[PDB]
């Protein structure tokens, strides 16, 4: 039975934060839908690059429980996954299944919006940290990637290679993650 | 003027070797233009996120000639690239007008089928490095990123970020490099 991961694909996603777990998540064998959170039209990402979801998140609901679910960042779209009453019941289903959440960027914002993982170490962003503390709900982290309790979260474009690796080990093993990585030719 | 890139999009391209140089170089603030090989259709990327591009190559060439053309790789990708009279004929007049020609992981296979750059150190992905080599025109090299000529080369998905900002270098200088580069969180 292979693991499954869902990503939500929200307008103002950041492009390389939604491709790179995808592709890494796929290359551990992981099954990965791609979902879109307005529905199953093609979404513009930050960047303007526009990616066709495999699904929409209400189709793709539908087909869960998942292993993980993933929240890409990119400010507009962690505001627009911070807006959306599917996400909040999705990750509330998630937490309450013992199940795991991703979360990259601005993303992990969406769980402070969703009341999701309190009392959790996560990192962010730099920029997304004073939003992410406000409450002090969370503990902060400036490691690369976080986990705790559910909850991997990590900072940037430049971590989604370690950020999905992380989600590679959680799901499929260390073993796994290290095949998959070694292609990669990652520093 | 805005520098400009062409980033040549097939079937098969590796999407985060798509996707980073993309949005990197609109960081930078190049005007880049996806353009479809196949036509203005979406594209099946290796690892099966659809990406649509900006123009079909065919109307993205009259709109020529760009600072930069950009191949990424993917096997079956840069097959594709490597089959087409159209890149020929692209990177052709890209090297007779001594302009920028940027290709990654077996990206540059597609520079040996269309006769560009002989004579040119280049890197490839390691197991692209016999293809790449046939008839021994080419240097080998194998740093992450490489630079001879027109010719700039890089290695792998985990090498992108530094092969769009040696893109990003070349075109717009160090000091905006640095300043893309920032915000990433790269190690
Ligand atoms: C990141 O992709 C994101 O989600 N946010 C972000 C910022 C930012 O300003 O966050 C508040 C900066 C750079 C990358 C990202
Ligand atoms: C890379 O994205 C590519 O274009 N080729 C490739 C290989 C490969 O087998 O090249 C021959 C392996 C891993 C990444 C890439
Ligand atoms: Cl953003
Ligand atoms: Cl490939």
């Amino acid at each position: 039975a292979s693991k499954r991961a869902l990503v939500i694909l929200a307008k103002g996603a950041e492009e390389m934060e939604t491709v790179i777990p995808v592709d890494v998540m796929r290359r551990a064998g992981i099954k990965v839908t791609v979902a879109g959170l307005a529905g199953k039209d093609p979404v513009q990402c930050s960047r303007d690059v526009v990616i066709c979801p495999d699904a929409s998140l209400e189709d793709a609901k539908k087909e869960g429980p998942y292993d993980v679910v993933v929240l890409p960042g990119g400010n507009l779209g962690a505001q627009n996954l911070s807006e959306s009453a599917a996400v909040k019941e999705i990750l509330k289903e998630q937490e309450n299944r013992k199940g795991l959440i991703a979360a990259i960027c601005a993303g992990p914002t969406a769980l402070l919006a969703h009341e999701i993982g309190f009392g959790s170490k996560v990192t962010t962003h730099p920029l997304a940290k004073d939003k992410m503390m406000n409450g002090g709900h969370y503990t902060y982290s400036e490691n690369r990637v976080e986990k705790d309790g559910l909850i991997l979260t990590s900072r940037g474009p430049g971590t989604s290679f370690e950020f999905a690796l992380a989600i590679v080990e959680a799901l499929n093993g260390k073993e796994v993650a290290a095949q998959v990585k070694a292609p990669l030719v990652l520093k």
